[PDB]
């Protein structure tokens, strides 16, 4: 449901489902927390993390 998204930059992005990547644009899409949706460079994507809901081990 969450997927955490670390920029090239150093930015630290939540997202709401996992970003979709079009090898077409170089673009990668996503809805933030406010339900609205972005777009991205998709070499300004360094890590698509899906989120865990806790701790464990």
């Amino acid at each position: 449901t969450n997927y955490v998204m670390t920029t090239k930059n150093g930015q630290t992005i939540v997202t709401q489902g996992k970003p979709q990547l079009d090898k077409e644009t170089g673009m990668t899409s996503y809805t933030d927390q406010e339900g609205n949706q972005r777009e991205i460079n998709s070499n300004d994507v360094a890590q698509l993390i899906k989120a865990d809901l806790e701790h464990h081990h």
